[PDB]
């Protein structure tokens, strides 16, 4: 029997970091960038009018007096695809965002002119560069758009699109395969007969894997002789950083599946000094030693084991810096018993007392265990009783 | 010009609550359940061994060796009858033989295969999961209004429900309009600009909790644009269109939008993002946000008005973002009478754990890069100087 601390050390030390992948930028939302992204295109990609007015050479509208009419030879709107070159002493009507004519260096505001349609007279001077959004004003080639290690949010995705990057290298979510094993199991579209039970765990643990941040594939029930089970597990090893199997621990009924797991890797089935969920296992499969969690058939115990050991492996594989959960001290509302020598993890309801802002916790047979829990009372190994009014550690299930 | 409060009030009241949908239970994770789900069968449907051992009558082991007359594994579908003073080996989960009432654990016996000696007694019912121990008919597995987490998904599977009625995420269509726009896999020619906003606003819609379809660039004459918008109305609770306010470039799309509903383009007393619009399209009055081409302003408008509508469509009551007080690090300018939303970087001072904020508002590259917050400047405040304590909207990732 190992402690919770020793088991957590084993599984976390074995965690496999997924290899970076290059993906379309929209699919990178919430993922950590795995490369430094430099802009290859300027933003804006061309000099633009910053206001409605007339693209000119500043010197032709008094732009160098601080050191009369001009022909209007074109009109440019946003999206214009035709090249336009400004000759000396010429003006081109421009709308905000329009591509500036070549050889212009300023925009005379509409309000600073007589608004002439064929010939325009400047009523006030503009200096060179004024009211122009120059090419590369916001971003130049070589500028760092996204740094390695940054989480890609909506603004970063917008930045990638603004510099013409359609794909980006990211650290992907760890891939998890969830498998249920047992001759008693039937899927939820079937009618269980004598000796048959619905496959609860593949659905609940796949959901817990998604909430933890993994890229989860629910295989469901793996049925057949051990060689067929081995075939199934091997196929999941090709596509997984984490494998979770229920029904592989418990007794003689899983001797065959454990035999096949021993042919695929190093399997450890030493118990953990915890409750519920003392009976569990952990293996490293294949040449890359992929973590394989062996969980029991009990759905409540499996969820507790998943939260205690699988979720931290998911979080570190994601590049997260807080692996564990927040732990708060709360006042017990009801009586709880615990095994002497085993750490207790009691699914509970954590609340704030309106009259004192103090945290209160209520401990919550399958219906009660699978009910609405936002906390787990963490009972030390040597503690055997919790009474109302006792202050206890509560793991907050955010 | 209307205030931020007035515009937020307008869009919130127009939010469309999605109709419930029946979906596969795995796809219901994190959604609110829209129906009461009752168990129809007792769980388990049969007495099963809770451990490896010997199914017996407790009285026969002192609750004297017993002959072992069979072995039952998990998944056995045939009934088996235990005679007096007999034992049958059982695996965990195996159906208990009829007329047995307890399981003697393997470790509490001499492990005999033909005759078994109990080392200590077990009482009636011990190590047995009786029929209906887990769930009884009529038991409420999931209540209407409960959020479906992993445990509730497990409960739905335990009562044999493959599908469940839920309140779905609001469907949002994101559309970009403008003759200058090209998609990001193209090489922009003369006058062409990458379509930034459809990507950034679709991503913001997903983070807000919407079911987002990014239509991308809607191109063509106004009648074709109307055709596109009408198709998006069939599948949306929210529509977001950029490039429909700004100038002459959007005259066509505003014309067809006015044919589909009542469009309001009154400016909002805010900066950035004063230029915007809002309409309700078709007989189902689908909210339609008209956002500008400026990507920073569009993200600010989305955060300020679209995100609350998403959260309102989800039925959430908790405030939008957390607001923390922080010490200003640099100077910020604001117009009197307009609410400021300045993208900023919020940090904690190591020497005192106090919150500090640095305003990032060229500035677009920095503003969209290292930003985790927005300084919220009141209408009557015209300047923030270093050392000022200000409200910072925390943009949690
Ligand atoms: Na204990
Ligand atoms: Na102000």
């Amino acid at each position: 029997m190992r402690s919770v601390e020793q088991q957590l050390s084993i599984v976390t030390e074995a965690a496999v970091a997924p290899e970076p992948v290059r993906i379309a930028i929209a699919e990178a939302l919430g993922l950590m960038c795995a490369e430094e992204v430099q802009a290859s295109r300027a933003l804006p990609g061309f000099a633009q009018a910053a206001i409605d007015g007339y693209a000119v050479r500043a010197v032709d509208v008094g732009g160098e007096k601080s050191l009369k009419s001009l022909p209007v030879v074109g009109e440019v709107a946003a999206g214009s695809q035709q090249p336009l070159r400004l000759q000396p002493k010429q003006a081109v009507m421009v709308h905000t965002g329009a591509p500036l004519p070549m050889l212009a260096d300023a925009v005379l505001p509409m309000a600073w002119s007589d608004r002439g349609r064929k010939r325009v007279t400047a009523q006030r001077p503009v200096r060179s560069g004024e009211f122009v959004r120059k090419e590369g004003d916001d971003i130049q080639p070589g500028d760092i758009a996204v740094s390695a290690g940054a989480v890609l949010g909506p603004a970063q995705i917008g930045l990638l699109a603004a510099v013409g990057r359609s794909k980006v290298l990211v650290y992907p979510r760890p891939r998890m395969s969830v498998i249920s094993v047992g001759a008693e199991l039937v899927d939820i579209d079937r009618q269980p007969g004598l000796g048959q039970v619905y496959d609860v765990n593949s659905y609940s643990l796949a959901a817990a894997g998604r909430e933890a941040g993994a890229d989860v594939y629910r295989y469901g029930i793996a049925a057949g002789e051990p060689r067929r089970i081995k075939e199934i597990i091997e196929s999941q090893m090709l596509r997984s950083e984490i494998i979770v199997i229920t029904g592989a621990v418990g007794g003689a009924g899983s001797a065959g599946v454990r035999q096949v797991l021993n042919e695929l890797g190093d399997i450890d089935t030493e118990r953990v000094a915890m409750h519920p969920g003392s009976v569990q296992g952990f293996g490293l499969l294949g040449e890359n030693k992929i973590p394989c969690f062996l969980l029991p058939s009990n759905p409540v115990a499996s969820l507790v084991i998943f939260e205690t050991f699988v979720r931290p492996v998911v979080r570190m594989s994601l590049g997260k810096s807080n692996a564990a959960r927040r732990v708060v001290r709360a006042r017990a509302l009801n009586h709880v018993v615990s095994v002497a020598g085993r750490k207790g993890f009691i699914r509970s309801r954590l609340m704030r007392d309106a009259e004192t802002q103090d945290y209160l916790v209520e401990a919550l047979h399958l219906l009660a265990g699978l009910s609405e829990a936002n906390g787990m009372i963490r009972i030390p190994e040597d503690v055997t009783e919790i009474r109302p009014g006792d202050v206890v550690d509560v793991i907050f299930l955010a």
